[PDB]
């Protein structure tokens, strides 16, 4: 019933995907996105400095992923990191990784292309792993990188999933991602933030990434998380901490998106509530002394 052997080729691991799907009530593409997001963590894990510590960390929603699980997340599409050297090293090294393979994965990687942002002195960049398993194409996963900003690449966390495990392949997995006082000091950044008016800030969807992150939190000291909010907004140099959490007039469906799948767990249901949570959050964050 557990697969003795890992998939021989493309159309096994589909399969195999589609019943451990089935087999947990999910979404077979979403498995199927994760478990490519996992294997280019492995590649990016296997980038270390000459101490063997992490060049890339992981955050954003497939941070949220690993931490949460899949039933108990957004479905989100990205492969969002940061880095401690610069984009062209890292670049090169990934493409290295995807092309040496991991269990049976390899990976080609289009090139990086700058994006517009305003308090990141060093340009974000992105690009496109290409996934391949036993020489046949698999999956595509979008990837952001990011340099790093104040103390958040100073530690990690380490994560794992089994969804590889589930179908055959038992290689462990071992993701260093950004620890949750960095990421909660960002998404607030990014969900308060103000935009030139050709754009608008879309970002609700990470009322309901905060409220999963304040969860996860449990009883621990605010201290890091206030230390990591101030470090944030303060490099950014634009609004300043403590922020308002405002909503803006098209966010109650974006918001109701991104409650999709989350039924299940104790969320805010409305944007306005959404917010009301955020702001709480934001001000215990600033009480915090010792
Ligand atoms: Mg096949
Ligand atoms: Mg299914
Ligand atoms: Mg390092
Ligand atoms: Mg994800
Ligand atoms: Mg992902
Ligand atoms: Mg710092
Ligand atoms: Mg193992
Ligand atoms: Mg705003
Ligand atoms: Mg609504
Ligand atoms: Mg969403
Ligand atoms: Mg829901
Ligand atoms: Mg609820
Ligand atoms: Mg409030």
């Amino acid at each position: 019933k557990p697969y003795s052997s890992p998939p021989t080729n493309l159309r096994s691991l589909r399969d195999r995907l589609t019943q451990v799907a089935e087999r947990q009530g999910v979404v077979f593409g979403r498995l199927q996105r994760h478990v490519a997001m996992i294997v280019v963590a492995q590649f990016a894990a296997t980038l270390t400095d000459d101490t063997g510590a992490p060049l890339l960390l992981v955050k954003g929603g497939s941070s949220l992923e690993l931490r949460r699980g899949i039933p108990d997340s957004r479905t989100s599409k990205d492969f969002d990191t940061v880095a401690r050297r610069d984009i062209e090293l890292i670049h090169e090294q990934l493409a290295d990784a995807g092309e040496t393979g991991w269990e049976g994965f390899t990976a080609i990687f289009t090139a990086p292309e700058e994006i517009d942002v305003p308090g990141m002195p060093v340009k974000p960049r992105r690009f496109t792993a290409k996934l391949s398993y036993r020489g046949r194409a698999f999956a595509t996963v979008p990837i952001q990188v990011s340099s790093v900003e104040a103390g958040n690449a100073d530690q990690f966390d380490t994560l794992t999933s089994d969804a590889l495990g589930l179908v055959g392949v038992p290689a462990a997995v071992a993701v260093p991602c950004m620890t949750i006082p960095w990421q909660i000091a960002q998404k607030l950044h990014a969900v308060t933030a103000v935009l030139e008016e050709p754009k608008v800030n879309d970002r609700a969807h990470d009322l309901v990434d905060l409220q999963l992150l304040e969860g996860l939190l449990l009883d621990a000291d605010l201290m890091p998380t206030r230390s990591a909010c101030i470090a944030i907004f303060e490099a950014r140099a634009q609004h300043p901490w403590p922020p308002r959490v405002a909503t803006l007039p098209h966010w109650p469906l974006i918001y109701a998106g991104a409650l999709e799948g989350l039924d299940h767990l104790e969320l805010a249901r409305t944007v306005d509530a959404a917010a009301q949570a955020v702001q709480r959050f934001v001000a215990r964050i600033d009480r915090a002394t010792k």
